[PDB]
């Protein structure tokens, strides 16, 4: 039996399920371990202005997907083609890896679409 949850008054911008904010690089492989062999999280580094990156585990290995920058300021992790947004980067390929390693379709556990209110 295992059971914790409860609602923090705390505000927070991290909705999207595969997203989960700033994460160390261990943690981030570790955490993986404790999920299927198709799961894939995007953490944020602190040094680095900035910089996130996508890490799906598969096969026992960790794929790292350090996200690319153009001059304007767009997000893209392929030569194929490019991206306006994150949400469409790690959108458009759930349905197609398009170079990737596969497709993103588990970005996270207990995955909840409606919660509650903070501003």
């Amino acid at each position: 039996g295992s059971s914790g949850s409860s609602g923090t008054p705390v505000n927070s911008l991290e909705k999207h399920s595969w997203y989960h904010g700033p994460v160390s690089r261990s943690a981030a492989e570790y955490l993986l371990s404790s999920l299927i062999n198709g799961s894939f999280l995007v953490r944020e580094s602190e040094s680095s202005p900035g910089q996130l990156s996508i890490s799906l585990r598969y096969e026992g290995r960790v794929y790292h997907y350090r996200i690319n920058t153009t001059a304007d300021g767009k997000v893209y992790v392929t030569a194929e083609s490019r991206f306006s947004t994150l949400a469409e980067l790690v959108h458009h390929h759930s349905t197609v890896a398009d170079g990737l390693v596969t497709t993103l379709h588990y970005p996270a556990p207990k995955c909840n679409k409606s919660g509650p209110s903070s501003g």
